[PDB]
């Protein structure tokens, strides 16, 4: 109902600044729409785009497995669903609070909702920071055009060629930047609540 | 209606702790979204990724059938729909209880809803535990890179090679962990209701 | 409207037991979700999985047509839409009954709704039983690994090989069991209404 | 709104029998669901299932074009959207009648709705009958297994083979039967309104 | 809301005849459903259905580009979205008129809605007429079975063959007829408002 | 709720002209529908439509990467989601303004909504203008039919041929025109608010 949805939206964002109320939800929606609309077109065919110059049985599959143990499409899907877990717990906690206080009326509980809001921002700051570090460790900042392989069952060292290294590099840097701004604005919303006044005190 | 949906949500979760009210529904939704979004991309092409070094008619199909009698994608779909059966029976039982007590007013029946809640948690604990044991028995904890085959109509013993063993191993361990936490938090919600006070008494 | 939907649900299930109110709708939904999610992955490629050892023009297509005149995917889709026809007629009959008695108020007609409920269960019992018998007659209980063919325009007798006979056998036995329980619980709901007191009297 | 939708459903079916109120809408929905769920799987690959024994340039395409100038999938889609045109005109005429009589109150116009109901049944009887005759003229009652071709630019007479003639024949006879019952029950609903008392008088 | 949607539908069609209120919206919906359901199946594979008898590098692509600079699927999508632009402007103009006159009450503005209705019909008449003329200029009334090509980098003159010319011709004539009736009934709705009394006066 | 949605639409467009209220939203919706319906059919297969006359390993992929570092489909998706970011921030700012002034009543804040409306139009003018300049710099106004390549690991200079250059050129000019009108009508809506009276004063 409108009267109910209108009271729920005012309670979920009563102790937030505009950074947490407007800017963060739009940035996270931007990231998801970009991944769903453009992701499969850039990285979906990476296996048939990895051509090695050989005919020995089993050497091609051994070299591709050593180059990419995990696809970026699978990495990014895990990041967006894990980062959504603290927000879904907080929104469910807020819904049951509004239900079990409507029948009563329709302080001690207002201070419980603030501690839950600080806890999910802190968890999102830790999860977002670990993901950026893993992305740099797994993929770097560029996709090369060739790759040298000396994995068994290959005889000697073989050269393999990759397709579309420019478009894949452009998409990798864009995702780093979009996630980097999500981390900065999560950190800033904790400062405007008083993270500074807690550290040195 | 809001007034009706608001009374239904307060009745379905009146004798639950936060583990059953918030944590379990989010974990089960996480598992389903991960399977639908990433499952086909990891395991969808497993048949054409199984290359055997032979030309005898019918030996390739006999070796693949001996390696995997059932695909993990089919196994995991069965697990999530079977585990949802006790919850759908409980939510339907609760809906008809609220309907046939609204026209009256709008004790003996409050104690019937508690026994139904304990029964579906116990059934989910048994179904979830059997699935984890079968997953380990069928697949183990890793996917190998080669496989030796001596099944008829093959002459001698042939070697077959598999593609992407690292990404398939990573996904198999992730699904074991997500299901393992679902089992732990189902067991804990039965303890907080008084499973301990029933066993030794 | 809630007040209207709430009166409709209480009328459609006023003379039903819990077997007809909870258990049957969940079993029928389980069957449909399993067919839509897993069916195409097991049986969708059966035509290119039927390899015959020959080069004569037209012999391959003649042997596949003699092996499977109808695919199980087409058989099962027909079964689930035919079994839904009696239930859709009953739910429409109930909706117009509630509409043409709201404007009046908002016995003779309560006894018309009971006879319509008994008639659609009896029709579903006949349709479900005929489908199980046809499934056994068309497919049996297992899918073989080879098949011998002496159909024109083949010269002599040729051997053809099939892929994935284990996974196809597992899925065929699962669908027989799910449909078998639907038949048992339709028969039991007619007994709890008084089928026994009508036969010998 | 419920109060509005409830008055609209009682006006659209105030001068109908149960044949027009329950049986016809379910039969037409059955036909559409069967076409969308099973149609592409039976007839979607008919072009690559038409193998001719030749290498002359352009003879294969000339023989397939002489065999099927129109696919059954395209024929059946046209039939279901054309038959829905009289019903959509009638339901729109009824909606504006209820709107322009609510503000007034909320005879001469009740007799206008009856003449519109008789006119759309008569149009559907003519369109449904013409479609059945064209289906028999274009396709017959069976799909053959071979086809002889003497069309230019073929040198001589060549034989072409078709795949899956049994499953295509089964689906063609099923669609004839489903449409045949739609025609019978449209004709019967005009008789129960008084078509008999108009012909001989 | 029903009370709001009910007042909006009576204002958008208060100065229309049944041609503009019922017949035109059904014809335009018919065209869109036919294009989405059957279009890709007839014209989606036109590039691989254009076989030329040559091996020179680049001659095949030069001949197909000279035959079809624009696909009918792209032409028809542009026609239906362009023709919908005047109707979307009119329906938005009507919505804001009803909103900014509800708070007041809930003549000079009734005459503004009539001039806007005449302007969008006139724009649709011009856009629909230009599309029919371009369709005849680009495609004609039939698709041939062969095509002769003397475009560079081809050496000499080569013959190319097309697949399914009968089904493509049938679909092209059907789309001309459906659009031709849309133009006639747009012209007739302007005459019934008084286009005749404006021309000679 | 209707009463709430009706007050929200009147506040979001209380200081707009018809250019911003009707014309701009329809033009932006037109662009998105054209990209989703026709984009993949024109540019989806550009990689297999780039045929080079060579057999050296790795020369084909090096030449395609030098021709197109970024696909137009990826460029246009980024443009439409970036241009939607200022509008989503403004509509969220307006929703919370209406909520936190309903409970009060149900000047200083009316002047805050005007400054936010001017700021998102100015941001959209800068983003739209930069996109048009980049589109001309990356792609020009036409797609050629051939391309000469002297990139390593190619030996000498090779010629590569492209398919369908006419249809790709037609679509590129259409997207430039649709975006050009979006820029003009964003600039005009700032002039009708008083951009002229601010520049020289
Ligand atoms: C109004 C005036 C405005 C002026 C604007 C100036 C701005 C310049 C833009 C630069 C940019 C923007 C990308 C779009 C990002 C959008 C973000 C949204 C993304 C959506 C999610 C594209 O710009 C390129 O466009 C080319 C078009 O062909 C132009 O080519 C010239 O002109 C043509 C004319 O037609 C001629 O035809 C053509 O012959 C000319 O060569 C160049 O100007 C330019 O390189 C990116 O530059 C790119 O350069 C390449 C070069 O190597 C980089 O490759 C790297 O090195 C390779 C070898 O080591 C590796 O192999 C590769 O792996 C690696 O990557 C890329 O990485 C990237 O840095
Ligand atoms: C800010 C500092 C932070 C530091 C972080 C340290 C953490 C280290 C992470 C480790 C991890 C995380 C996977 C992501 C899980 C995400 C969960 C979400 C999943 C979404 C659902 C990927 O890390 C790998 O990344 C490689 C990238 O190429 C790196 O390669 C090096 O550096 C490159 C540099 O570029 C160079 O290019 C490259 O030459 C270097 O070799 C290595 O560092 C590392 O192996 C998993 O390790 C993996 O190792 C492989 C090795 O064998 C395992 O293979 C197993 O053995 C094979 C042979 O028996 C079998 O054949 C295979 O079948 C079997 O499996 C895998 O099983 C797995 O254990
Ligand atoms: C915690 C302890 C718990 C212990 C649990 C014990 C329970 C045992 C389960 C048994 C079951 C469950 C299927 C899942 C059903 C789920 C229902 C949901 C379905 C979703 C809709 C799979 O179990 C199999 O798993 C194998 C895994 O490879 C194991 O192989 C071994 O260990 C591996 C180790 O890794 C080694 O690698 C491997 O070398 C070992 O060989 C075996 O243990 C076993 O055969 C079905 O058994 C199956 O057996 C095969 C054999 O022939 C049947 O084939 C039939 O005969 C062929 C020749 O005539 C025909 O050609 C074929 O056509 C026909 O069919 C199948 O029909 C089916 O009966
Ligand atoms: C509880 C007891 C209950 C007893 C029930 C008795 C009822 C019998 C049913 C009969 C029916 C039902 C189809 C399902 C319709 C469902 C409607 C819903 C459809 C969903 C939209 C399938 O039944 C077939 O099933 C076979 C299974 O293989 C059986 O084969 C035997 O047993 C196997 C055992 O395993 C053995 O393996 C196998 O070796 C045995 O040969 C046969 O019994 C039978 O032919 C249709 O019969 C079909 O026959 C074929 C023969 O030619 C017709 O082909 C026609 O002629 C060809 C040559 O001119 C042309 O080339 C072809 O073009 C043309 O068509 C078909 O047209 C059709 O008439
Ligand atoms: C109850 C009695 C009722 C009697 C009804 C009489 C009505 C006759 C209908 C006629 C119609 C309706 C199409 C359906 C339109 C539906 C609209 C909805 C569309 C959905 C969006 C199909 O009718 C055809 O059906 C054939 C079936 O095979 C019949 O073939 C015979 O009988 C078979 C028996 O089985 C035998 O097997 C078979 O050997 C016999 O040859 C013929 O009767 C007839 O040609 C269209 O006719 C078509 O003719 C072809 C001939 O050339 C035209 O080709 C043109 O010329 C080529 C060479 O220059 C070019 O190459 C081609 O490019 C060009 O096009 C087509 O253009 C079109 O005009
Ligand atoms: C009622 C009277 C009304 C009269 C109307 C007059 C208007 C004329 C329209 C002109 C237009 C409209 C495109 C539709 C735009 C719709 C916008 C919506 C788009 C949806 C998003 C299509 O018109 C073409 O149609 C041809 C049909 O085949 C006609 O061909 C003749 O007649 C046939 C008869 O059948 C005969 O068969 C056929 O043999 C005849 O040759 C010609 O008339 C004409 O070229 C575009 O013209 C196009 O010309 C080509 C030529 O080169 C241009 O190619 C360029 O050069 C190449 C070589 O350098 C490059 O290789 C290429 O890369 C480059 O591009 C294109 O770029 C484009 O400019």
């Amino acid at each position: 109902c409108g009267r109910f949805l209108r009271r729920l939206l005012a309670e979920e964002s009563r102790r937030s600044t505009p950074v947490g109320r407007l800017l963060l939800p739009v940035l996270l929606g931007f990231r998801l729409v970009l991944l769903a609309a453009s992701g499969p077109g850039v990285y979906g065919d990476e296996q048939s785009e990895f051509v090695c110059h050989t005919q020995q049985p089993g050497c091609k599959a051994a070299c591709f497995d050593a180059f990419h143990p995990l696809s970026p499409l699978r990495f990014w899907v895990f990041q967006v669903i894990l980062v959504a877990v603290p927000s879904a717990l907080y929104m469910g906690f807020t819904l049951y609070h509004v239900i079990w206080h409507w029948e009563l009326s329709g302080g001690a509980g207002s201070l419980r909702l603030l501690w839950a809001y600080v806890a999910q921002l802190g968890a999102r700051l830790v999860l977002e920071g670990a993901a950026l570090g893993l992305q740099y460790h797994l993929y770097g900042f560029q996709m090369p055009s060739s790759f040298a392989c000396r994995r068994e069952p290959c005889l000697g060292s073989i050269t393999c060629n990759l397709s579309r290294p420019s478009e894949k590099t452009i998409f990798l840097k864009t995702m780093f930047g979009v996630s980097g701004f999500c981390l900065l604005f999560t950190f800033l919303e904790l400062v405007l609540l008083g993270l500074g006044r807690w550290w040195r005190t």
